[PDB]
């Protein structure tokens, strides 16, 4: 039977099942003012499929120049065109080469670079911006979005949205990368995946797939989701209340100075965005500093909301494209004020 929402992470995550129900606010605003991520499912049924293909972006804009990013190794792949990314995305045979000879695992960095999403892609954003649940939050001008609304003594998100294509990681070594690193952001964002790539011609990475969900710590009903087989995984993310974030600051900080890194008493590794917590630093986090984060597996159609100040990280289980916007809540408003 349909029904409004369930849990998943055993009770400790909102799932809201109809993107536009217009009663989800009821639902959604105990959770969020007590800090928690909520995941929406069933957005991809609001959309234009044919708006949101790899082949539509490598046809319209694969003549821009462009950089990439080498996942395995944060090296810089500088000024090359876009078609080269979007021609690999799912056939592997198509993939830049690293010297090993192997296909290497990118993310296009900043495209559409800065605020130019709309200008480049008026269609794209209507069909976003119309169908984003949570409207009275998510909307640029919507009541609870005071992100136009604010003076300067707060710090205001640049104007949305941002796209973040990313091919998916593949092998045992690659479980330990992040396609983003941990970091925090001041403001509140939904983050929606709107297309998932599962590739063929070297596309036999299914199996090393069923065991990062599991090592990755994922409840058994995610779990009975995935072997479920009806639904496309995009997205492994682990996501930590604000409230934790300088116990990770801590774990990091001693961390790096077991592995011979020299850094002041004061410095900052989650805003260096530099550190993936694999499992045996999430093990150490909870056994070491008592704190427990959120596993979320992001299928094709979920919205993931992030709240201001809470740290997280994301790593590609398929090839993905993603689209955010960034929103100001009254719940979460402290994490942006600029004194005190
Ligand atoms: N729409 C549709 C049909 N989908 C094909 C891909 N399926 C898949 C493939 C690999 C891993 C996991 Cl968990 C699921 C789900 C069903
Ligand atoms: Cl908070
Ligand atoms: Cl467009
Ligand atoms: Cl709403
Ligand atoms: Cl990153
Ligand atoms: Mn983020």
């Amino acid at each position: 039977s349909m029904t409004s929402h369930s849990w998943l992470c055993d009770g400790r995550l909102l799932c809201l099942h109809d993107p536009s129900n217009k009663n989800n606010w009821k639902i959604f605003r105990e959770c969020w003012k007590q800090g928690q991520p909520v995941l929406v499912s069933g957005v991809h049924k609001k959309l234009k499929s044919e708006l949101w293909k790899p082949e539509a972006f490598s046809q319209e804009f694969g003549d821009q120049d462009v950089d990439l990013v080498n996942c395995r190794n944060c090296a810089i792949i500088s000024d090359v065109k876009v078609r080269d990314f979007w021609d690999g995305f799912e056939i592997i045979c198509k993939r830049l080469r690293s010297e090993d000879g192997q296909p290497m695992v990118l993310k296009l960095k900043d495209w559409p670079p800065g605020e130019d999403f709309r200008d480049m892609m008026p269609t794209r954003f209507e069909d976003l911006m119309e169908n984003l649940p949570l409207p009275e939050y998510t909307k640029r001008d919507g009541r609870l979005n005071l992100a136009s609304r604010l003076p300067s003594y707060f710090v205001r998100p640049d104007l949305g949205p941002k796209m973040y294509n990313a091919y998916g990681l593949i092998t045992a070594e690659d479980r330990r990368v992040g396609t983003t690193n941990l970091h925090l952001d001041v403001s509140d964002a939904v983050n929606v995946m709107v297309y998932v790539g599962i590739p063929i011609g070297e596309g036999a990475h299914d199996e090393e797939v069923l065991k990062t969900i599991d090592e990755g710590d994922a409840d058994e009903v995610t779990k009975e989701r995935i072997h479920d087989h009806k639904e496309k995984p995009g997205a492994l993310w682990h996501i930590y209340a604000a409230k934790d974030a300088e116990k990770i600051r801590e774990l990091l900080r001693k961390v790096g100075e077991e592995q011979g890194q020299e850094n002041p008493p004061d410095h900052d590794p989650i805003h260096d965005q530099s550190w993936y917590l694999d499992q045996t630093l999430r093990k150490r986090l909870y056994e070491e500093y008592g704190v427990q984060g959120w596993a979320i597996v992001q299928f094709l159609g979920d919205a993931v909301f992030i709240p201001a100040g809470a740290p997280h990280q994301v790593h590609n289980l398929y090839s993905c494209i993603k689209v955010a916007e960034d929103f100001v809540s009254p719940e979460h408003v402290k994490h942006c004020f600029r004194l005190t």
